[PDB]
C-alpha cells in the first residue's frame, strides 16, 4: 500500500500545484498538516471535526485550520464538503469575511485554513453575560450588513448568519465566517441546497423560499439576540410570532428607537417587503 500525495483543493481552474512548506518533506508519514505548522490550540470541535489554532511554518503567521474528522464516505460525501471550498472562493477577499488562505485535502481529510480572529460574537457575548452596549451593536451590524450586501450583489446566500458564525477583530468590528451553506442564486447546484440553524431561520424557507432576503431576516435575529440578550425560542408560539412581525416588549425595552427601528425593517415577515442590506447601510444611522 502507497498514499496518494496531499493536494490543494480550489474550484479556481488553475493549474495544479503541488503543495510545500518549510518543514514539510512529502516522503515522511506525516500529513501535510502535522509537518507544516505547530499546532498551538483546539479552538472549536464537532461531528465536522476541529479547529486549531496553529502558526504556519511558511510563514510564521497565526492561522486557523478547520481538519474534517474522519475519511469521505464515498465520492457525493467527498464533493459536498469540498464544495465548502468553492463556496468560500466565491466570497473571495473583503474586510467583514473570514478570508480564506487555503484549503487542501489528504487521506481523505479536508482542511481549511482561514486567518485567525478573535472569538465569536456568541462567544463574546456569553462571556459578557448581559445585553452588549448599543455603540457595540452598531459597528457589529454594520460590518455584518457589509459583509452580506458583498455577498448578495453577487448573487450569493449565506443561510447560517447567527452568532456562532461571527468573529471578533479589533477595535469593535467583525467578520462574517462559515461558507459551507452558502449558495450562488442562479447557477447549477441549486439541488444541493440547505437551510441554516432553524432558530435564526427567516419565514419563507418554512415555503422552501429563498433568497437574499433569508439573511437579513437571520442577522436581524442576531442582533436582537445579542443586543437584548435573549435566548431565542427554538419553535412553538414563541419562534412563531418573531416570524410574524412582532417583538417582545420585555426584552426588547431598552432598545433605542433607531434600533428598534432597524431591527423591524429587517425582521419584517414579507421577503419581498424586508429591507436590503444596501438600504440599511444607506440609513443615516449606519452611516455615522
Ligand atoms: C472558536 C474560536 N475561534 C477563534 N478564532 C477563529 N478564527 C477563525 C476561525 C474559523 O472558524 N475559521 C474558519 C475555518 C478554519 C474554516 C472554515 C470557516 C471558518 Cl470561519 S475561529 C478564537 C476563539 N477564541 C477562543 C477563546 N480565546 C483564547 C483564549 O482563551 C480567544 C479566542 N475561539
Ligand atoms: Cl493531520
Ligand atoms: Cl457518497
Amino acid at each position: 500500500m502507497h498514499q496518494l500525495q496531499p493536494r490543494r483543493v480550489s474550484f479556481r481552474g488553475e493549474a495544479s500545484e503541488t503543495l510545500q512548506s518549510p518543514g514539510y518533506d512529502p516522503s515522511r508519514p506525516e500529513s501535510f498538516f502535522q509537518q507544516s505548522f505547530q499546532r498551538l490550540s483546539r479552538l472549536g470541535h464537532g461531528s465536522y471535526g476541529e479547529v486549531f489554532k496553529v502558526r504556519s511554518k511558511e510563514d510564521g503567521r497565526l492561522y486557523a485550520v478547520k481538519r474534517s474528522m474522519s475519511p469521505f464516505r464515498g465520492p457525493k460525501d467527498r464533493a459536498r464538503k469540498l464544495a465548502e471550498v468553492g463556496s468560500h472562493e466565491k466570497v473571495g477577499q473583503h474586510p467583514c469575511c473570514v478570508r480564506l488562505e487555503q484549503a487542501w485535502e489528504e487521506g481523505g481529510i479536508l482542511y481549511l485554513q482561514t486567518e485567525l480572529c478573535g472569538p465569536s460574537l456568541q462567544q463574546h457575548c456569553e462571556a459578557w453575560g448581559a445585553s452588549l452596549p448599543e455603540a457595540q451593536v452598531w459597528g457589529y451590524l454594520r460590518d455584518t450588513l457589509l459583509a452580506l450586501a458583498h455577498l448578495h450583489s453577487q448573487g450569493l446566500v449565506h443561510l447560517d448568519v447567527k452568532p456562532a458564525n461571527i468573529f471578533l477583530g479589533p477595535r469593535g468590528r467583525c467578520k462574517l465566517g462559515d461558507f459551507g451553506l452558502l449558495v450562488e442564486l442562479g447557477t447549477a447546484g441549486a439541488g444541493e441546497v440547505q437551510e441554516g440553524d432553524p432558530r435564526y431561520m427567516a419565514p419563507e424557507l418554512l415555503q422552501g423560499s429563498y433568497g437574499t432576503a433569508a439573511d437579513v431576516f437571520s442577522l436581524g435575529l442576531t442582533i436582537l439576540e445579542v443586543a437584548c440578550n435573549m435566548e431565542l425560542p427554538h419553535g412553538g408560539e414563541g419562534w412563531q410570532q418573531l416570524r410574524q412581525g412582532y417583538l417582545p416588549p420585555e426584552f426588547t425595552a431598552g432598545l433605542s428607537s433607531e434600533l428598534r427601528s432597524v431591527l423591524v425593517m429587517m425582521l419584517e415577515p414579507d421577503p419581498k417587503l424586508r429591507a436590503t442590506a444596501e438600504a440599511l447601510l444607506a440609513l443615516p444611522v449606519l452611516r455615522q
